[PDB]
């Protein structure tokens, strides 16, 4: 049992994707998790995205998990530096019908009175008191506090290409992010058993976050647009 | 105890490599592993080079293993497309004082005659008897037939840019092959018990080989440069 699903951009009224609280697709086939109004990002934004229907990792009845890949390019543009750029995207799996929980550093996929499990590749770009240096990559398994981390330098504006594949046999979890106008290559990965954390079926997509209003700073903001996105599930069981 | 060379450009007469049979450093600084007379790579030939100074990878008296992390920048040019070129090239780590083994489909990294250890990640071009489709990105231990492989479209005579990272925590050997001309990324991951498998100190370095005769081939060759590498390896011992 194969599901795969490819968006070389993104039309507005996508029946495909289920927006939720501040994501929003423009005229120009970009996918924009956080607010951006009259081309400036704002703060106390927070958005996802998600694939409308629901993807089976694991199977119950023969104890088999799901191997899989997927493919995106993001753009995280920060006109203001100075204070400090908050606070970055994430792919994520999670249980199907979830709320967008905490934004901030939580990325809206954390919510702190009813937490579900989730993993997830964050794509961090402030630093919280959990945090190693900025901007980072981090692979999160039910929480924002990273197993693995791998510091990184952006392409302010540019564009970055993120391939994650997660082998079934081996469990393990690697990511790359390659900025093709840099030429800078980065990789991470771990070992995630979703069997263990995950249930059968799960949602997949994006979230990002834009500075908390606590954190009394309006600069705290970027862009987190996904410009298209590739998924390739394969359930052997 | 940590190690590290890098190698922008290669000159001739490089003090730091050990090059073996047919490899050669050309003129304008490119490792050039198999023959190539007048800009014509051609069938029959073997070379490898070797980092002349050995590398501890493991120590027994604490029990811990390296992590390391190589890039290295190469070019496969592909003249004759109509047969089949041959056969590929390979980073290998291997104990020290080794010879060249056989051609063809092992690289000249194994020796039927008298077998030693070896970890190596493979850019195979030939499908011999045990590979799966062709071109893939291998990862080798103790034999050419892979644990681990993966499918990729060559750049024919592009540059291609490969990071290889091993994480002695949780044993990951990962590999990205970057293809920045066409914008390809593959990536491909294994886990890896150095310590099983290697002495304490080893070789690392790089081998390749073109069509074998008794494919009866001449034109089962293709070039295999090697433009630039960096190597960086600790040993928390
Ligand atoms: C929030 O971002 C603003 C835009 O980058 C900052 O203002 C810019 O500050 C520059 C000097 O740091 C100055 O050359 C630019 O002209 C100015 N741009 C604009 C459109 O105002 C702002 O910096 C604060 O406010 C400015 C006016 C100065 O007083 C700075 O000393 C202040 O830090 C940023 N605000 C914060 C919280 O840093
Ligand atoms: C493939 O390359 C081999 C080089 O490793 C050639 O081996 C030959 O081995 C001889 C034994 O000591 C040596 O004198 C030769 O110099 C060398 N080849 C050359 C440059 O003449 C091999 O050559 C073939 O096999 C040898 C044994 C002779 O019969 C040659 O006349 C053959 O051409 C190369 N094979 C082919 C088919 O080109
Ligand atoms: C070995 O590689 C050669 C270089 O590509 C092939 O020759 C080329 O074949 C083309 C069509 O096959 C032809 O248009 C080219 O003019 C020719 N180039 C040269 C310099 O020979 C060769 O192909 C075979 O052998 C040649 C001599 C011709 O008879 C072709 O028709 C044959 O297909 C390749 N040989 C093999 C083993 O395929
Ligand atoms: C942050 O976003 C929330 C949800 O989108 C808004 O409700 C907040 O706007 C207003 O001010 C806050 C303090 C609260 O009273 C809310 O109910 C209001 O709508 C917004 N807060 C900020 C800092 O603008
Ligand atoms: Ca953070
Ligand atoms: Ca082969
Ligand atoms: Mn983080
Ligand atoms: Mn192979």
């Amino acid at each position: 049992k194969t599901i795969s699903f490819n968006f070389n951009q993104f039309h507005q009224n996508e029946e495909q994707l289920k927006l939720q609280r501040d994501a929003r697709i423009s005229s120009n086939s970009v996918l924009e998790l956080t607010k951006v109004v009259n081309g400036v990002p704002t703060w106390n934004s927070t958005g996802r995205a998600l694939y409308a229907k629901p993807v089976q990792v694991w199977d119950s009845t023969t104890g088999n998990v799901a191997s899989f890949e997927t493919r995106f390019s993001f753009s995280i543009r920060q006109p203001f530096p100075r204070p400090h750029p908050a606070d970055g995207l994430v792919f994520f799996i999670a249980p199907p019908n979830t709320q967008t929980g905490e934004g901030g550093g939580y990325f809206g996929i954390y919510n702190p009175l009813s937490p579900y499990p989730f993993v997830a590749v964050e794509f961090d770009t402030f630093r919280n008191t959990w945090d190693p240096q900025i901007p980072h990559i981090g692979i999160d398994v039910n929480s924002v506090i990273s197993t693995k981390t791998v510091p990184f330098t952006l392409d302010n504006g540019g564009i970055a290409n993120v391939v994650i594949k997660y082998d079934a046999s081996t469990k393990i979890l690697h990511v790359v992010l390659v900025f093709p106008s840099l030429g800078t290559i980065y990789t991470i990965a771990d070992i995630v058993d979703l069997k263990q954390v995950l249930p059968e079926s799960v949602n997949v997509g994006f979230s990002a976050a834009t500075g908390d209003p606590s954190g009394k700073q309006r600069n705290a903001t970027e862009t987190h647009d996904i410009l298209s996105w590739s998924f390739s599930a394969s359930l052997p069981g």
